[PDB]
């Protein structure tokens, strides 16, 4: 007689929300099976399979079929998502059906659905290219019982540790290859169990009220640089990929319009528009180029110097005269304008990437865009043509060649609020691993500029103009809250409309980066942003 050796699937890590509450988890799922050759009487055996787990003819057709898509020594699947009465009949008759084994599979389970789609992602079936960078990674080993892999999200990112280690167990055969007695068992370890710093509640509240509308948000801890929520919507329900997903369903939401598949928080590329100018003003005082008191008189355009191209403000006649306060406060195009020209791409650039911009953030998810800070070199490589000068200017409102996702606004805006301290973006909280627990560790990364210089303040002071100042864009949505907020919005290319803000302006517990896609299905950005800052703030 034969001793075998087979390995045992560990059991995945739960995913746990900031306050524990369990965001995946895993359920067993029983199915009986056979390899048809290793069946004496096959169709004797289905027959008898009618009364004892409710075998029915349309079970014995799917067995048919499989048998055939399915190549010689496979355990073909017989019956699937066997009821527990179904699998306790199925056991006290055991003995009747040599060949015929009952078996329990971890599926991984979603409780929150579309609420947490693309920050938590889904796992589901091992394909050819997830073998394929399993076995370039040098992991496939340990893949020998594994049948599912995080595909997006947390789930993919932190594939390695919510996997665990497969085990084996040394298992007795006879002739037909039949398993009569497990003789050692060295068992698997589990997957360790993450804690996100994630809120699972203020999750579903701004996905509630994202409703219908294309948008993305990430609520941040500047503290910490934590995601307390990191939505993107029109969602989906991930547990429809868990089991294999339709090609019917699959289909409905590759040919949505509205794109459910993007993660628009870090996939979503957008003109960042106005919202750059709180770090723009900080990079010019910094770089000289303005002070506190530079004014400038703004008629509602400003002219590139040896030229005749004209950049318009939003405002038609202007804003009169201009500092750099007022101009943040009224998002004064004009004097930023002037201030793209005074420094050139080369030094914006420098300065914006500084900020994060054109580049990844960091964050622990695998489904990212870097967009685009534009430079001398980026230009040349990608279009031939130079540097021209009018391309630096629109660079200064945030628009041009400047593209960013809403997580690299994220990370800009809390450099800000901790006076050039970057704090890395990420939803890793702990990892369990034993548990032996240890706390993610925040990369070594450079502050940006001098922390101990007054220009942080200056540019945070323009947003809290912008959001209770009377001459603020925003002071309609913010003005009237207690706590004191402090905000920047923008506006890109309907037209996306972009805010960002943190709350409360004295000690900021809160950081936020939205964007609602040609204005949203219902109300304004400023509005929603209110909104999300009241919940959080109550």
């Amino acid at each position: 007689n034969r001793i075998k050796l087979v390995p045992i699937a560990p059991s995945r890590g739960i995913i746990y929300d900031r306050n524990g509450i369990p965001l995946a988890l895993n359920r067993t799922i029983y199915q009986i099976e056979m390899m048809p050759e290793k069946v004496d009487n096959v169709q004797q055996t289905l027959d008898a399979l009618r009364s004892v787990v409710d075998l029915t003819d349309d079970d014995i057709a799917a067995f048919r079929k499989e048998r055939a898509r399915s190549h010689r020594f496979t355990s073909i699947p017989v019956k699937t998502n066997l009821t527990e009465v179904q699998v306790a009949r199925f056991a006290v008759n055991q003995y009747r059906f040599p060949g015929v084994e009952v078996k329990g599979y971890k599926r991984r389970y979603y409780p929150y659905g579309s609420a947490l789609t693309h920050v938590i992602g889904y796992v589901s079936k091992i394909n050819d290219k997830d073998v394929e960078r399993l076995n370039n990674d040098g992991k496939l080993a340990n893949y020998a019982a594994t049948h599912d892999i995080g595909k997006l999200g947390i789930e993919r990112y932190y594939e390695d540790v919510l996997h665990g280690q497969t085990g084996y167990e040394e298992v007795e055969v006879n002739n037909r290859g039949r398993v009569i007695r497990q003789l050692k068992e060295v068992p698997p370890q589990a997957g360790h169990d993450i804690y996100l710093t994630l809120d699972l509640k203020l999750q579903q509240y701004i996905e509630t009220l994202l409703a219908g509308s294309r948008a993305a948000v990430v609520v941040t801890d500047p503290r910490t640089g934590g995601v307390l929520a990191l939505v993107s919507t029109p969602s989906y329900d991930p547990n429809l990929f868990v089991d294999g997903i339709s090609s019917k369903d699959y289909s409905a939401l590759l040919n949505d319009p509205n794109t459910p598949l993007v993660n628009r928080a870090t996939q979503g590329v957008y003109p960042p528009a106005s919202t750059v100018k709180p770090y723009v003003a900080v990079s010019a005082l910094s770089a000289g180029v303005i002070t506190r008191n530079t004014t400038l008189f703004d008629p509602g355009w400003w002219q590139l110097p040896g030229s005749e191209k004209r950049y318009r403000d939003w405002k038609k006649w202007g804003h009169g005269r201009l500092n750099v306060t007022r101009s943040l406060e009224e998002s004064a195009d004009t004097f930023f304008y002037q201030v793209a020209y005074d420094m050139g791409i080369d030094r914006l650039s420098e300065w914006m990437g500084k900020f994060g911009y054109g580049h990844y953030t960091g964050i622990d998810l695998a489904e990212e865009r870097s967009g685009n800070m534009p430079t001398r070199e980026w230009k040349q490589k990608r279009f031939k043509k130079p540097w021209y000068q009018g391309d630096t200017i629109p660079v200064g409102i945030g628009q041009g060649y400047w593209t960013a996702t809403p997580i690299q606004m994220s990370k800009a805006l809390m450099i800000l609020i901790n006076d050039g301290i970057v704090k890395v973006p990420h939803l890793l909280m702990s990892t369990a691993e034993d548990g032996k627990q240890v706390p993610w560790v925040q990369p070594h990364e450079p502050p940006v500029g001098d922390i101990h210089s007054g220009y942080w303040e200056l540019a945070k002071d323009g947003m809290y103009g912008v959001a209770n100042r009377p001459n603020g864009t925003a002071h309609k949505y913010f003005a009237s809250a207690p706590y004191k907020i402090a905000a920047k919005s923008g506006t890109a290319q309907r037209d996306h409309k972009l805010m960002t803000a943190f709350a409360p302006y004295n000690n900021p517990q809160v950081a936020v980066a939205m964007i609602l896609e040609n204005g949203g299905a219902g109300p304004a950005v400023g509005t929603l942003m209110r909104q999300i800052l009241d919940h959080i703030m109550l």
